[PDB]
């Protein structure tokens, strides 16, 4: 699936992520934009042999288990698969976890390089939530 914008911005809302350790919004928009553009069946593979799932981007040498990355860690404790559904509550439950792990959205080099310190207001501009 190919969310779109506002579409994303209301399921994230609904989900707990307005806010959630003080990130608004829009930030979690503009990381899932530069992520992923909006598709939840994005993937791309790391230097290291990880691998990097769903809307969000989440590493599999730390957070899912995808049976190709070895020595790495399952911290979500889900198959990586689960990431790339139509239904984003298992990218939206990762990314809660990693968000709190100390490196806030730092841990999305896309977030870091492309929407921190930017107006991320934007992301959620003329959208009904
Ligand atoms: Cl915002
Ligand atoms: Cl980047
Ligand atoms: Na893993």
């Amino acid at each position: 699936k190919v969310f779109g914008r506002c579409e994303l911005a209301a399921a994230m809302k609904r989900h707990g992520l307005d806010n959630y350790r003080g990130y608004s919004l829009g930030n979690w928009v503009c990381a899932a934009k530069f992520e992923s553009n909006f598709n939840t069946q994005a993937t791309n593979r790391n230097t290291d042999g990880s691998t990097d799932y769903g809307i969000l981007q989440i590493n599999s040498r730390w957070w899912c288990n995808d049976g190709r990355t070895p020595g790495s860690r399952n911290l979500c404790n889900i198959p990586c698969s689960a990431l790339l559904s139509s239904d984003i509550t298992a990218s939206v439950n990762c990314a809660k976890k990693i968000v709190s792990d100390g490196n806030g959205m730092n841990a999305w080099v896309a977030w870091r390089n492309r929407c921190k310190g930017t107006d991320v207001q934007a992301w959620i501009r003329g959208c009904r939530l």
